[PDB]
C-alpha cells in the first residue's frame, strides 16, 4: 500500500497510551540551556510588555469590511488569513451557500492580494464541515466524492490568484479524511505551480507528529510546499466529553495542558528541519512558546522561511511586540473572521472555553497569583 | 400515574400540536394586557437609560458578607457553589463536601429568618453522582437519594430553602422521581424549604408542573418552584439533531417558549395555596405580565421574581423595593473559583450574546420599545 509505514504509524497513535507518547515527544521538545535561558528572557520582555499597557472577535460582516480594516495593520507588517464564518452544514443548500460565500471571498481577496504572493499577501481558510452536509456522519466515500470537486475548485481559484488556501483543523475523527483529501489535491496537476495549499494541525492529538511526517513527505514527493499551521487545538473540551460516551479507555487527545505544550514544541522542532518542503506557521498566543520557537529557529530568516499567526481580538498586543525590525522582526498572519451573529456561535463557543479557562496563558497573564517566573517557565522542564 | 403519563407523552410531541393548550393558557384579558404593556415600557424606559461579573465570592464566607447591601434593599439569595458534571468519585464527594458546608454557612447567617424571607442554596445533581448522565437512572438515584436527603435533613434543621436546578433533558424523570420520594418522606416533614427548576422550553413543563401541584397538595409541602426559560438550548438542540429525531424535547421557536412560559406562570399563580413560585427571568416583558397576573394580593411567601447575579441588577432595581413594584426578588449567587466556573461562564455567554436574548435585544439599536412589549401570545 502506497505510503503503508507513514499511513500505519497514524494509525497506531490514534488512541495510543498518553504516557507512551510522551517520551520521544519530550526528547525532541528538549533544548539546550543556553536556548532555554536565551527564550526565558524573551519570554520575560514579551510578558513584561504585555502585563502592561463577541463582536471583538469578528473583523466585519462581509469580506468588504473586513478587507477594508486590514490595511492598518497590513503596513505595520501584519498579514491576513479570512475565514467566512459557519461550519457543520445540516444540509445540501447549506453547503452551496458556504461554498458560494468562500467562492466570492477568494475573488475579494485575490483582487485585494494584487500579486503580493501567498507569503506577503492575504489568504483564506476553509472548514471541511462547511461543504458536505452531514460532514461528521456520512462514510468517507461518499464525503470524498462530493468535497474534492468543491475544494479542488476553491483550490483553482486560490491558486489562479496566487494566494493561501489553508484547511482548518476540525474534529478528531475528521483527521484522516480531511488528510486523504489534502493528498489527492497535492498529487493533482492542475494545481501546479502554486505553493498556497495550506493545512492545520493539532498538536494534542496523539497523532500529530505523524501527521506531519506524512504531510512532509507528501511535500517531497508532490513538489508542493506545503503549509502547516501548528496549533493547540481548540476542540479539547468536546474531544474529552465525546470521547467518555464513546467508551474510549484511551483518548485521541491529551489530557495533561503541558503534554499539548511538550507535543507542540517537539512538532515544531519537526518543521523547522524541514523548511525546503513545508513553509511552518506557528499558531499561538503563549509568549513562552513564541519566545521558545524563535529561539529555536535559530539566527537566520527570511520571509517565507515561517510566520507566527493569532486570531483576531487575542494575539494583536503580543505580537505588536514581535512583528518590525525594533522587535523580534518575524512576520505574523492574523486570522480574521468575517461574518455575524448568525454564523458566530461555533466559533464564539470555543473562543469562551479558550479564554475562559484556568490553564490557558491568557487566562493566566491576567491572573495575580500567577508569577511572571511560572509563565517563563519551559513546560518541557516540568517533564 | 394519570399525571406522570402526561409527563412522558409530551417527551417529543410535535411542536405544532404542544402550542394551542399553551397559547389559550397564556392569553390575557385586554385591561391586563394594557397595564401589563404599561409596566413594561416603564420598566424598559429606565432600563435604556442604564466572568467575575457573574461570581459573588470565591467562598461562601465571602459571598455572605457581600450580601448585607442588597437583603436589606430587599433581595434575597440562593447560593450555588460551582460544580456540575462530576466525572469521579473523588470529585462527586468533593461538590457533596462544598453543598454541605454551604449549608451550615447559610443555615447560620439565615438566623432563623425562614424560607422566603432568608437566604437558600441551589444545588446540580450531575455534581453529586460521578456518571449523572451515562449511568442508569435507576440506579443514578439509588445512590444519590441518600446523598441529596442528607442535605434536605440540613437544610431542614436550618430552616433554608433547598433547590434542585434542572438541567439536561434526558434527566428530567430521575430528578422528578427523586423530589417525589423527598417530598413523601416523613423525616423532612414540616419543612416547607424543598425547590425544584422546571423549563419552559421543554414541551412537558405543563405538565411537570400539574404533578408538582398535586404532589405539593397530597404531600403538605408547599414546593418551591423556579419557573425558568432554560439554559441548555444550543445543546439540546445538537443532541436532537445527532439523534436523527423529527422532533427534538425542546421548542425550536423562542416565541414558543414565550408562550409556554406565560401560560406556565398562569397555573403557577393560580396554586400558590400549595406551591411557592418563584419567577426566574431577566425579560421585563415577561415580568410585567406576571406581576399583573398575579393580581392585586400580595405577601412575602405568596411569590417571589429571580435573577442571576450580574444580570438582574438593573431590571430589579426598578421592581424591589416600596418605590417600585414591592415585589422581592432572589439573586442566584454563584460561589467558586475561575476553574469552576467554566461550564456556568459559557452558558452565560450563550445568554448574553444571543441575538434573541432580551438582555442583547435591550441594548440593541435595530429593536424597538414597542417591539420589547410585544405579548408573545398576539406574535405567535
Ligand atoms: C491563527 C490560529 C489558527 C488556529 N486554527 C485552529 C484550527 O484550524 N483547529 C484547531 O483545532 N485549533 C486552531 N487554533 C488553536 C486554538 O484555536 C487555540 O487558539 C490554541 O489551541 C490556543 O493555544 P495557545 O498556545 O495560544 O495557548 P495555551 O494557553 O498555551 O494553550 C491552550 C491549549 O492547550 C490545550 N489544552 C487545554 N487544556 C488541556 C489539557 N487539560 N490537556 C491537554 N491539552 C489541553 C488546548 O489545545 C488549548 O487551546 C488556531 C489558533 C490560531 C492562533
Ligand atoms: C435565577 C435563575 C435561575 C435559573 N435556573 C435555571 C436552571 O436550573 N436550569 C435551566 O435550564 N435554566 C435556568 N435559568 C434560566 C436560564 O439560565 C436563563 O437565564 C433564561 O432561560 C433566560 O430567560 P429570560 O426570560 O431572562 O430571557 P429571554 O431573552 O426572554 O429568553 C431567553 C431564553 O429563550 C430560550 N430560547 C432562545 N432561543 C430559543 C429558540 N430558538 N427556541 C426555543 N427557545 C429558545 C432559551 O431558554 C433562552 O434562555 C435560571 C434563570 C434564573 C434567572
Amino acid at each position: 500500500r502506497p505510503q503503508s509505514t507513514l499511513r500505519r504509524a497514524i494509525t497506531a497513535a490514534y488512541r495510543r497510551p498518553e504516557t507512551e507518547c510522551l517520551p520521544p515527544l519530550v526528547e525532541a521538545a528538549t533544548q539546550s540551556k543556553e536556548i532555554r535561558d536565551a527564550a526565558a528572557s524573551t519570554a520575560r520582555k514579551l510578558i513584561e510588555a504585555l502585563r502592561g499597557k463577541g463582536e471583538q472577535f469578528v473583523t466585519g460582516e462581509t469580506i468588504r469590511e473586513a478587507l477594508k480594516r486590514s490595511k492598518e495593520l497590513e503596513e505595520k507588517g501584519f498579514s491576513y488569513s479570512y475565514d467566512m464564518l459557519g461550519e457543520a452544514a445540516t444540509t445540501a443548500a447549506d453547503a452551496e451557500r458556504y461554498y458560494r460565500d468562500y467562492e466570492s471571498a477568494i475573488h475579494a481577496i485575490g483582487k485585494a492580494s494584487a500579486g503580493r504572493g501567498i507569503y506577503e499577501g492575504p489568504g483564506i481558510s476553509i472548514k471541511l464541515s462547511a461543504l458536505h452536509p452531514r460532514y461528521s456522519r456520512a462514510q468517507a466515500a461518499r464525503v470524498m466524492g462530493e468535497l474534492l470537486p468543491r475544494v479542488k475548485a476553491l483550490a483553482l481559484l486560490a491558486k489562479n490568484y496566487d494566494i493561501g488556501l489553508n484547511i482548518d483543523a476540525e474534529e478528531a475523527d475528521r483527521l484522516e479524511l480531511s488528510l486523504d483529501l489534502l493528498e489527492v489535491l497535492c498529487l493533482d496537476g492542475d494545481l501546479s505551480g502554486w505553493n498556497g495549499m495550506g493545512f492545520v494541525v493539532q498538536a494534542y492529538g496523539k497523532r500529530c507528529p505523524f501527521v506531519l511526517d506524512f504531510i512532509i513527505d507528501l511535500a517531497r514527493r508532490s513538489g508542493r510546499r506545503i503549509m502547516v499551521r501548528l496549533v493547540k487545538g481548540a476542540y479539547w473540551d468536546a474531544e474529552i466529553k465525546r470521547a467518555q460516551l464513546d467508551g474510549l479507555a484511551d483518548f485521541p487527545v491529551f489530557t495533561r495542558k503541558i503534554h499539548t505544550d511538550v507535543s507542540y514544541i517537539a512538532c515544531a522542532a519537526k518543521l523547522l528541519a524541514a523548511t525546503d518542503v513545508v513553509f511552518p506557521q506557528f499558531a499561538t498566543h503563549n509568549a513562552q512558546t513564541l519566545a521558545a520557537i524563535y529561539h529555536m529557529a535559530g539566527k537566520d530568516f527570511h520571509v517565507g522561511k515561517y510566520e507566527f499567526q493569532c486570531l483576531h481580538g487575542m494575539g494583536e498586543p503580543l505580537y505588536e511586540e514581535v512583528v518590525g525590525r525594533g522587535k523580534l522582526d518575524r512576520p505574523c498572519r492574523i486570522y480574521a473572521p468575517v461574518g455575524t451573529h448568525e454564523t458566530l456561535l461555533a466559533y464564539l463557543v470555543r473562543r469562551l472555553l479558550e479564554n475562559g479557562a484556568n490553564s490557558s496563558f491568557v487566562h493566566r497573564i491576567n491572573d495575580p497569583k500567577v508569577s511572571i517566573d511560572e509563565l517563563i517557565a519551559d513546560p518541557v522542564e516540568v517533564v
